Parts: structure tokens; C-alpha cells; sequence
């Protein structure tokens, strides 16, 4: 509910790490509109989540994981497409620790839920 430090707005959009999503990602590829370019983003989140210490992965960390080859714009592009297919629930969250403003939290959606 409440995004704690050291995370700030500079981290960008946020992805909730889930080990279940590691299997879901292979299952998402059965669904219409799930492209190689979306899977790339998904694999990146998953792999970067291996080192997460707070259950989150930020778009800033995703950029750094590609050594800058994926920009904020390219991540955001894949993210908009993945939302349009239904892969992520978008959750607005606050920091609320003496820090105003919001960012977006993204939670993988179970494929069994997607098809309903």
C-alpha cells in the first residue's frame, strides 16, 4: 500500500515481484496480442526480481538491467501494450512517508483470471 524508502519518484513505475509469475509468463504466450516484445519486458522483470529486496522492480532498474539498451520510452511502450492485453493490474500507490505524489504499481494477473 505504501512504498517505502529508498524508493522515490525517480524509480518510475513499479512491478510487484512474484515467483508464480515465472510460470505465468510462459502461459501468457498462448494469449492473443502477447508479442515477443512484451515477453522481453516480462522476462526482464522476472529476472531482475531475483535480486529484489523489497518485492518490487522499478522501470529504472529495468533500464539498468539492459545496460541502457531499453529506454524509459521502450519500457513504457511494452508496458502499455501488456496492460492492453490484460497482463497487469495497474494499482496507484503513494509513498506517504513525508513524500507526496503517486506512481503506478503493476501486479501480474493470473492467466486463469485473464481468460475469465
Amino acid at each position: 500500500r505504501l512504498i517505502k524508502l529508498p524508493r522515490t519518484h525517480k524509480d518510475g513505475h513499479l512491478f510487484e515481484v512474484s515467483e508464480a509469475a515465472i510460470d505465468w509468463i510462459e502461459q501468457y504466450q498462448h494469449f492473443k496480442g502477447v508479442t515477443k516484445s512484451i515477453v522481453e519486458l516480462l522476462n526482464l522483470i522476472s529476472l531482475r526480481g531475483l535480486r529484489s529486496r523489497d518485492g518490487l522492480v522499478s522501470t529504472t532498474e529495468l533500464i539498468d538491467a539492459t545496460d541502457g539498451q531499453l529506454t524509459r520510452a521502450a519500457i513504457q511502450q511494452r508496458l502499455r501494450a501488456a496492460v492492453a492485453v490484460g497482463l497487469f493490474k495497474q494499482i496507484p500507490v503513494r509513498f506517504e512517508e513525508g513524500l507526496a505524489g503517486k506512481t503506478m504499481l503493476h501486479r501480474f494477473i493470473n492467466p486463469n483470471q485473464l481468460i475469465s
